[PDB]
């Protein structure tokens, strides 16, 4: 069971994606033949980190991230300005 929400990026971004803002997915583990898991971090520009999410692949990760920042309601209320 791989349960996920395919729009997380898409509403973290309409929420607090201002331009000013830089806000992207950095891979700070791609997976391996030793470590399959891929480890991704949804940051702002000047690198505060708002989401971690990990699964099989980068793409994956990278929507757990967001789903997770989602989660985070003092940290969308602060970046919302």
């Amino acid at each position: 069971t791989d349960k996920l929400d395919m729009n997380a990026k898409r509403q973290l971004y309409s929420l607090i994606g201002y331009a000013s803002l830089r806000l992207h997915y950095v891979t700070v583990k791609k997976p391996t033949a030793v470590d399959p898991n891929s480890i991704v971090e949804c940051r702002v520009g000047d690198g505060t980190v708002l989401g971690t999410g990990v699964g099989r692949n980068i793409k994956i990760a990278g929507i757990r991230a967001a789903e997770n920042a989602l989660r985070d309601k003092k940290m969308l209320d602060f970046y919302a300005k």
